[PDB]
């Protein structure tokens, strides 16, 4: 079967860590002989009161804890890295795998190690959207918890949780500390870009084809070209297609397997618009971007 | 609103490789024993099981622990059910508290699907009420489990077996009985007819009236006593509303949310039969409301 597919968890739940901070608790992740956090655990500053903030900050003040180690662990140096805090152990994690911080571009996926008080309570799925927003699943405390992909025994980390918008949006930064998009740490009423469905992550989404139905009754007889869906797109809320010249070897792939060329997905893409009526396509109610080519042609 | 899965690091460090006479599939290691299918040691039928089991030499299953890099040596064998318990001589350090639990149709669990004994992926399941679940596996991800956590507590609810024609997968739970009448043999067998569970479909629609769009235009305009759908359903292939009493409480929590009441969802769910002319209940009530 075709299903959504989570990198397995338990390399990233024993390098969790809970921080707390003057009555401010969050999670952080434990690499080497650093643990990374976001910065807001100390406070809820603005602008350019973190630099200074940060080198007031009493190294004592925070209370790092390794919950399946069952170690604590003390802080020596602490050091602002963009929107994270870098804070300098006396131990080095022996858990710690192969890794490499790895920025994610819009349409793509990772796994979400959601953890409250240092301990990973759930895992799901999601992909960058081009607002440069995740469409997650966050309570109170889940900042540091970390979005990531597996490749052999690298750990790929790509995402550190920061700030939950008023339309249950969730953003925040790289490992390095840069934020996706253009949102930052603060209590702020911050603009958002309109929403754009990632053309083709709905394209994988629509090859249901290949588990559910070879030949429903939504899909399109007729087809459109590429350039013609390009033209419609720019007035629907569609990006161009395709969004990612790698992506069209995979779609092509299941072209094949489907034996339905894109064409004929992306005029059924038009033509659901107006047409769905509340038809179920692989699971799902509406277009999704979970979906990835890769993903879906790969497994 | 997510599909919320369970982490798999406490099963990632019990899983183990079973190899028998070239037969390669998966076990879990508890305590000192190793659980794993039994057809790793042919291709029998019936009650063939139990005689060729007592002949099967404990030397021939190499079983190894591969994220402790550990290999176990098997002192004695013992099928439970369709399930081989391999008595090794180490206790597993890693073994957490757990509980062997049988699933109920419409109840989700988390597959850790396994090859040579690591885990590759991870996804969701709901056992269906053709009590087959729609999952994906390769040859050699026999020994796969599905699990629940309930804080550091594994429950262990299936263990991976064969896979039908429809991609339909079938198992035992961990006491070695199957879900449904479905055995180890490399034979035509026959299914249950497929049968909505209707507590997860409606709160798959309660999950997109909270998320996407409250207030659809296929939403219906009217409602359907629980009574009348419960007529529909039994000619629809729709399971009798409410499928488990325990859903109720979490289902009228989301109807007040949504401020849609389930009689309008319900006639909803009637409505879409011409769209439907699947995957359609792996919402359940409670990851829905709780999260
Ligand atoms: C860190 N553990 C939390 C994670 C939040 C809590 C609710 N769901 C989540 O994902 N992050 C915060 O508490 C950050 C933190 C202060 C406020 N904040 C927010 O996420 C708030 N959002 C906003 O202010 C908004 F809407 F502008 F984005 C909150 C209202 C609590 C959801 C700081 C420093 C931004
Ligand atoms: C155990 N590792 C595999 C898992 C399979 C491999 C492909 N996808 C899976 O889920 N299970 C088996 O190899 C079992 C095993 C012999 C045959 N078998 C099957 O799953 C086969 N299916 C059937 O026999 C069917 F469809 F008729 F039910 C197979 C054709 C290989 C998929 C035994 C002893 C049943």
């Amino acid at each position: 079967g075709i299903k959504i597919l989570l990198h397995p968890s338990g390399v990233v739940e024993r390098c969790m860590v809970s921080v707390v901070y003057n009555g401010s608790a969050l999670n952080g992740i434990w690499l080497k002989n650093v643990v990374y956090c976001p910065r807001h655990v100390i406070g809820k500053f603005r602008g350019d009161q973190w630099t200074h903030m940060v080198s007031i900050a009493d190294c004592r003040d925070f209370i790092v804890k390794c919950p399946i180690q069952g170690i604590q662990l003390n802080v020596q140096s602490v050091k602002m890295v963009g929107a994270l805090l870098q804070l300098t152990v006396h131990t080095n994690n022996t858990a710690t795998p192969d890794y490499k911080f790895e920025r994610l571009q819009p349409g793509s996926s990772m796994t979400i190690a959601c953890a409250y008080d240092g301990i990973v309570r759930h895992v799901y799925h999601v992909v960058l959207q081009l607002n440069n927003l995740i469409y997650a699943s966050f309570l109170n405390g889940a900042c540091g918890s970390v979005g990531y992909t597996l490749k052999g025994k690298t750990l790929y980390l790509h995402y550190m949780h920061h700030i939950e918008f008023n339309n249950k949006t969730h953003s925040g930064t790289d490992l390095e500390g840069n934020f996706y998009g253009p949102y930052v740490d603060e209590e702020v009423i911050q603009q958002q870009t309109a929403f754009q469905y990632y053309t083709d992550n709905v394209v994988a989404q629509l090859y249901h084809l290949l588990t559910v139905d070879a030949r429903p009754k939504w899909l399109a007889q007729s087809q459109i070209s590429i350039e013609d869906f390009n033209s419609w797109a720019a007035n629907n809320s569609f990006a161009n297609f395709p969004c990612e010249q790698t992506n069209m070897s995979y779609i092509m792939g299941l072209s094949q397997t489907a034996r339905v060329p894109v064409e004929r997905i992306l005029n059924t893409i038009i033509q659901l618009t107006t047409n769905r009526d509340g038809a179920c396509i692989m699971g799902s109610y509406d277009f999704e971007c979970d979906w990835t080519p890769e993903m879906v042609y790969n497994q």
